[PDB]
């Protein structure tokens, strides 16, 4: 198990425009393209993503390279991010690709919201952050998908996963 498949797992593949969990127009493996109402506005910024007409359709390459492109934007992300970056550093190879997955859902402002939870990884306590994490809209929102990353940053395992 890796980063890419944990989150291939986690989000889906879908070849054609839809709304996610928040009713907003993403496509392929949870890429994002707009938070706007508008289908044109989305059809749009897949166009200019994939660079080409698109008609709101793409082939699995391209879902892959914009997969490839936005796992690769969230770490380096979080490398940037002087909140992020020394709790990452201080984490197992497992549960940074928790780190990973969270960055990828919520971006790297809704995670800068878990300052305790942050606080309670960095210092490898790992029930009481499994406990301070599921106190959050987030778990409330997606709790399948919260429990599997939760039981990854509590047990550095991919048991959820598997
Ligand atoms: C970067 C570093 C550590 C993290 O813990 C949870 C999210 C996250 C992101
Ligand atoms: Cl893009
Ligand atoms: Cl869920």
């Amino acid at each position: 198990m890796n980063i890419f498949e944990m989150l291939r797992i986690d989000e889906g593949l879908r070849l054609k425009i839809y709304k996610d969990t928040e009713g907003y127009y993403t496509i392929g493996i949870g890429h994002l393209l707009t938070k706007s109402p508008s289908l044109n506005a989305a059809k749009s910024e897949l166009d200019k993503a994939i660079g080409r007409n698109t008609n709101g359709v793409i082939t699995k390459d391209e879902a892959e390279k914009l997969f490839n492109q936005d796992v690769d934007a969230a770490v380096r992300g979080i490398l940037r991010n002087a909140k992020l970056k020394p709790v990452y550093d201080s984490l197992d190879a497992v549960r940074r690709a928790a780190a990973i997955n969270m960055v990828f859902q919520m971006g790297e402002t809704g995670v800068a919201g878990f300052t305790n939870s942050l606080r309670m990884l960095q210092q490898k306590r790992w029930d009481e952050a499994a406990v301070n994490l599921a106190k959050s809209r987030w778990y409330n929102q997606t709790p399948n998908r919260a429990k599997r990353v939760i039981t990854t940053f509590r047990t550095g395992t991919w048991d959820a996963y598997k």
